[PDB]
């Protein structure tokens, strides 16, 4: 895999756009275009640098962040600009927020599947995120469009083998996506009812707890986001078959191409009584399945 050796001069650095696990985001210009650069603020992160360049050198997927290339003096990676910003702000960032669909909340579950399934496909060995969840996962193309960045607070989204130091595989990942999946149908912060710290979070979900189940769920839907969760990581699906199942379920949900455009209000958790609310619709998904089956 090849980059682009970029001088900092080419680059003009905008505004702060967020932080991660190391480094800082910013808005950027370079080549008359709108960038993202993450650039490096301590010493200790170049081991991190290199490793995050060599790896994003060889990935090339609609659904991962694209980095055009890096800078060795300082060291910083441009990618390209996610105008949509997090998926974690579209979900729970600041008023007004965003309506949107069970349409939407598949197409980004599907999307999300697509390139962890190409990174899991990876030759000669396969590449495991480790960090999957919504601050990670980015929105283009009017919010329709999902893109995965920074490959590995985190605690909500981690399966039990991996704060256990046991040996985990790509099936970690497989867990994190069925933790997404319940998020973005409930529009609810997983495990937000347990108080910090993260030891708390772990010893729950190391006992077997997982997020309630959800009110008028499509069994189908159900059936796939409870396997994913399973503490046998053998048990949980692959994510080609995530993708699978996925692509064929977006036949009862058409809109998924809609941007987000539409304000919202419905902003109020109701209760838990071991069972939760959505927050999107499955109506039109019962009525669709209804006339192909009967
Ligand atoms: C991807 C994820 C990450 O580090 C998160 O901590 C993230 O929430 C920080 C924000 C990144 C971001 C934000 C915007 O618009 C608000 C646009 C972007 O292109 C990015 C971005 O590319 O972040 C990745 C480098 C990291």
């Amino acid at each position: 895999g090849s980059l682009h050796m970029i001088d900092y001069k080419e680059i003009e650095v905008e505004e702060v756009v967020g932080r991660g696990a190391f480094g800082v985001v910013c808005k950027a210009k370079w080549r008359a275009k709108d960038v993202a650069i993450k650039q490096i603020e301590s010493e200790s992160e170049r081991k991190a640098f290199i490793v995050e360049l060599r790896q994003l050198s060889r990935v090339n997927h609609p659904n991962i962040v694209k980095l055009y290339g890096a800078c060795l003096n300082p060291v910083c990676l441009v990618m390209e600009y996610a105008e949509g910003g997090s998926l974690y702000n579209v979900l729970h960032g600041a008023e007004p927020l965003p309506y949107y669909t069970a349409a939407h909340a598949m197409s980004w579950c599907l999307q999300c599947s697509q390139g962890v399934a190409y990174l899991h496909s990876m030759q000669p060995k396969a590449l495991i995120h480790r960090d999957l969840k919504p601050p990670n996962l980015l929105l283009v193309a009017g919010g329709t469009v999902l893109k995965i960045c920074d490959f590995g607070g985190s605690a909500a989204w981690m399966a039990p083998e991996v704060f256990e130091g046991s040996n985990y595989s790509e099936k970690c990942d497989v867990f994190s996506w069925g933790i997404i999946l319940w998020e973005v149908i409930t529009r609810r912060k997983p495990f937000d009812e347990i108080g910090g710290p993260a030891f708390r979070i772990m010893w729950a979900v190391h006992n077997g707890t997982r997020p309630p189940l959800i009110k008028n769920l499509p069994k189908p839907i159900e059936s796939l986001m409870t396997r994913c969760w399973s503490k046998d990581p053998s048990q949980r699906p692959s994510m080609e078959e995530i993708v699978k199942i996925m692509t064929h379920l977006m036949r009862y949900f058409p809109g998924a191409d809609e941007p987000l455009q539409y304000p919202c209000q419905h902003s109020l958790p109701p209760g838990e009584d071991g069972r939760v609310e959505p927050y999107v619709d499955f109506a039109e998904f019962y009525r669709l399945w209804s006339v192909d089956h009967g």
